């Protein structure tokens, strides 16, 4: 079989070439990422893999351009892979996530496809020790009926791996206002969740240890809610 | 009632007016919107509701999610946040990355109602003084449920109706198509497009028909039946 | 003219003599009410009519709505029309598929007979047949100016106001899955189908609900011509 | 595509199987059997499938089968009913368990088709009769949607033939009689006026022919209106 | 003295009233008739022709309806199931619908009593069988409580005996036949070894008795354990 | 000896033919199962060693007198195994115990057996099968035996029936819709007892229970 990978980080992003190098022990590889709806053009220049040659463009234009290029100049294609990007992806954090977006248009397409992400700010992932860990949630996907979207997150140091649900939580809106060096005011915008992360969560999930792997919906719709609202006598 | 108004377009969108002037008819309206991820600062001047009354407002050089926070310590507690009327639309695959949606979920998230609206746009632009009934009628309408609820409008242009909808999802083909410019350099033309028209009772197919669509939105993005 | 009366509700139901007094006004009446292919057995004892009006001949039977128009034909033969009712319980639109009250008409025009079906809408309330009596002389009255034979499914209301003729309410569908869970934390599905619009005038659902009696005509044929 | 498949015969039908398994070589299936309108409870339990398609066990009807199917696996493309152990042509088309699946299948906006086999002496064959599914399969999915057709399919078929409901008048034997206990009964013995014609389910299955009838939902007869 | 009077042959069944009558003739009568499950129930009118009854039709088992009852009704002090169009008598009563409600109510600590009458062949007089079921509510309730009998009165009641439950052994008889459609089946007609010994309700009855059995609620064998 | 194996779930339950797969390594086995009355019975292909069956339109005790009729001689009747319990109160209305009690009002031994969220693993619970007829085997004829088997039993345990008071909690509530009703949730004032089936099966058990026929109560006749 034959893999697209891209991310939403940079084609210099290691998890990038984590992702591919990791990809690779199961298929054709090819990479297409970001430089940095309507027919617009999109600019893609052959880009040299800095491990096993990868065949990788640098694309001027956003993941999603990616994978529709990445799925012409290297098809046929049949798993999208988006990641790794530095910095998780879990709970109300999907919605707006790059990474998810470009998995997420490959499902679109047709495609099997799934984003890995793994959590920043401090100590900088360890992609070797990750390896492993890496392989085996790529080994499982590829048991999944055919196609899906996976959403992974997995820890620094994974100690297993688990299919997760998206934490859901509310919060209190807490602005905390104070003032720069120089005397100017401002407000802190500092929300915080009104509750743990529940276990069965993708938060929970990683903050145990385990690698966590959510199937993810494209319909938005509330259907407890809409369905009742259209019901007739 | 107590109704916090924004957008993502900007204080100075008429389609931002447009809907807290159609909020006052029902409640005290506060307005708190952009100017142009954790613990971050913002900052926030007042700004003067144009001149239709005065509405108390600001604005915010944050995100329309910061101004939604904003106006809840501004004006809080608040009933209701209303976000838009949005310049463009916002159906299907498009809820996901919407600003306007953005900052309703927030509210959303806050524990109270919320609801984005949107007329489509990239054309010709939107009569505000003939889609004041239809907006009327709708937030009439959303008033009446149960609270809290989370709900994404779409008025067509000039509307003849009211349909609760679903989301539009559809499949794609992601046409590329090789190019150059007329100057020499070569490109790729990367033109998406639906397998299918929408379907009867989602949003699309409502605001084409002419209907203003409202769908109740979900906020786990979790496929229960991919995970049991 | 000599008639056959059933249900499918039981020979103690008011609502079975209710058109057995009703069906004396036009001829003989005779009755015969409960207590497969291949040939079965079934027993069938002589039941006393209830001496409140003109004591007519009956049978208890110990089988099926059908089993009763076969024997009744036998301990009665010959029979001009076979009636069967009055349900407690509407049979409307959707509902005529699986209905007990018609499948026993069906049989009596499966033997070469008239019938009709009658049903009154239940669940709360039940009838008053001192005041449906006019009804059912009228709608008897109405069908024995029929070509014979004829097959027809009758519903009245509770305080009819008015007749119609009508054709089968057929409405699209939503199948309402919610989930729940009964005072022990067990989790279960609610489920209840609705349809997605209001029943259309012509058809028997809107009939009954604007208040009028509506009486269909039916097929025995499910074929449908078109996609052959 | 994807599809739904249930029966009335319950999860453990050889016949329910015998049609997931022809419906997989078509799409994505799931499997969902049996063990009113007004809101009623229904229980669903993850049943292990014998390929491999996801299925449920319900406790509730054939039509809490497609209500449930659907919200636990759905969205679906479209409903399959049976095989059922048991032929379902003419008059019994109106009150088959079977044909009401699919019934409410389209009722709900899908297409819809009930399969079924005579039985009432020897087992069917399914393993054998896999020929016929798919092909019968194949001319269905083809067909302009959505559509409602109910298949007979005869033990050994050498064919095809869609069909038009076989409807007859009928004479209402009742020959009395007494049980080995010297009661009394009555025998209740319907028997058709003539033998079916050409071009109904009936008599095509006869005829060993793979039967399908397109159905209609209104029993509305317009040439009285 | 509160009763509650259900059954399990319906709502309309001159049977239930009859017995509601006699049973309000000892205190004040009130009528319900057809895992935690939902139950629907409404209000029923009782026949005019009786000092009126408050009534209620249940759309579940009798086991629901003498649930829904001493809950509408509370508090109730003894539960009447009855009377029966059919008899409960002998290894008949292990099944019984009319002797499962009194069984419910026992369950909640109440005393209860199940009344069935012969059918199939002619139909019960109740006018005529007012006397010994008025007698019988007098016995019934002189025992101490709470108490739980199966009640059947033949026809034409001419006594009353306390009774044991009449319990046969049987010889599966089983006769070949074939019906007019010329199709063969086998005739199942089972009959008991030695009579309905004196003393059993199968006896009583029998003899013209009405018959009276205190259940139990313990189907082990303690002499095998 | 000759045995006829019955159950009330139908000829393609996989426990009626895990019951009699069971009870041919002890005799010869029959089968008769459901889909003065008259019964239409058709022969019928066991999956396995070959099993002479039946397939009876008709009821369990209807299967019961067929297969005595068409087998004949025969010593054991076994009801089973079912899916889902036959416990305490359940026992009354138990088709399962149904068709041995008929078993044994012909005066022949009889037992039924059941298992109870998941399906049962017959391949495991085989020996416990054995194990537990080989124990019915050894009791004095004719008998009358309820058997439950838990899911992954852990023991066996002679028991009697659990026989609970209940309180009949009835609670209003109302659909989603709109539409009203009551919740009827009976519940046991008590816990099961221990030795009683119900206890026996919680603890993992495998349960038997001598059965009686007679229902009077004979403290107050």
């Amino acid at each position: 079989m034959r893999i697209l990978v891209t991310n939403d980080d940079g084609i210099y992003s290691p998890g990038l070439w984590a992702l591919a190098e990791a990809a690779s022990q199961f298929g054709e590889v090819f990479v297409a990422a970001p430089d940095t709806t309507i027919a617009h053009p999109v600019r893609a220049y052959p880009h040299p893999s800095p491990a096993p040659h990868f065949p990788a463009y640098r694309v001027r234009g956003t993941p999603a351009d990616c994978v529709a290029l990445g799925l012409h100049l290297f098809g046929p294609v049949d798993l999208v892979l988006s990641g790794v990007n530095l910095g998780s992806n879990l709970g109300h954090e999907i919605w707006h996530s790059g990474t998810v977006a470009a998995a997420k248009q490959g499902y679109l397409f047709g495609l099997s496809a799934a984003a890995f992400s793994v959590p920043l700010n401090g100590e900088v992932p360890d992609f070797a020790g990750l390896r492993p860990w890496l392989l085996r949630t790529l080994e499982t996907l590829l048991r999944l009926e055919r196609p899906f979207l996976v959403n992974v997150n997995l820890p620094l140091r994974p100690k297993g791996f688990l299919w997760t649900r998206q934490s859901v939580r509310a919060y209190e809106g807490v602005v905390i206002p104070g003032e720069d060096p120089m005397g100017r005011p401002f407000y802190w915008f500092a929300p915080r969740p009104l509750k743990e992360a529940e276990e069965g969560t993708d938060r929970w999930a990683v903050a145990q240890g385990f690698v966590s792997a959510t199937p993810l919906r494209l319909d938005l719709t509330d259907e407890t809610r809409l369905q009742p609202t259209l019901a007739h006598d």
